[PDB]
């Protein structure tokens, strides 16, 4: 649930 927004995204 880390996306958007997340480098590993």
């Amino acid at each position: 649930g880390d996306c958007p927004x997340k480098p590993w995204c």
